């Protein structure tokens, strides 16, 4: 892996690809179980390869910008619901380059209202990749439970894409949560 | 784990927690760009301790038969479309000790019309337990993707509960559901 500056990113060859993923979330001040408050409800989505990722997708020649191709792309995966707000430069966050496919990957986070995202989490199953490219959006339990081990630990045990992980993990210290 | 017949399960006695469980499942045409056969959608859900499991719930002392109780649970779990339909004792599967203090989980496998499945999906974000007790459903994939590792062998890798992971492959071989 290898972080990139943004203009460095854009000047790339035209040869590479790139794709746009955003975390959409909002402040939660609901409890589980009375007890552990949620804090912010963060979606993420089951890909059809198994893979928890966020939602998103490349960016295409149609696209003039980076934020057209991933606002596009965000309407196929999550339906109308989406078109409600729009992922901008200044939600802007990374770009990471791997090996292996010449790939960069752009990271995004948009704060939303809970009813907002609430909207996005009930038409997602509208959407025009539900049942295929996607599997089923999920939220990510920010708390971790008294064993130290159950809840945000063991969500990080699942199988992610690429840099979603990472992706998730630095945004969650940015929000102060660890 | 330790199977038990049902029976000798139901025989245990009154510090013994019954645990209910089901996997929906509705036949699918649908085709993975254009050519990868879905078969059929199945159902699971991320709990909040973030491991994936099957729907369902605790059997309490107001429930007259493991049936109401799981029924009952599901629609709390899954909201009002649960309710579409009835898991009964026809659909029951197995029973395990399973891992928590005398505790038996039951599982059941429901199969469902597409039609009914798509409900429970769009419904379930209105539950009562959603975003707290649980926080999202997925379907299976049932698939193996060109590369030998993506769809199904990559999904039985994420966390599950339990003996959840076990309880879907019986399932997936007894009821046919691969090629
Ligand atoms: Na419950």
């Amino acid at each position: 892996a290898r972080r990139l500056e943004l203009g460095e990113a854009l000047a790339l060859g035209s040869g590479w690809r790139h794709v746009c993923h955003a975390l959409l979330y909002a402040p939660d001040p609901g409890m589980l179980a009375g007890r552990i408050p949620l804090r912010y409800a963060i979606l993420m989505q089951m890909r059809f390869d198994g893979r928890l990722g966020f939602p998103g997708g490349f960016v295409d020649t149609q696209d003039r910008s980076l934020e057209d191709g991933l606002n596009r792309e965000l309407r196929e995966e999550l339906g109308e619901a989406a078109a409600a707000f729009r992922v901008e430069r200044t939600d802007y966050r990374s770009s990471h380059v791997g090996s292996g496919p010449r790939v960069v990957a752009h990271f995004y986070a948009k704060r939303l209202t809970l009813e907002e995202l609430l909207a996005v989490e009930a038409g997602a199953t509208r959407a025009k990749d539900h049942g295929l490219e996607v599997l089923g959006l999920v939220r990510v339990p920010l708390y971790t439970l008294r064993d130290g081990v159950g809840g945000l630990p063991t969500f990080l045990e699942n199988s992610f894409i690429g840099s979603a992980r990472e992706q998730l993990l630095e945004a969650l210290q940015d929000l102060g949560l660890l």
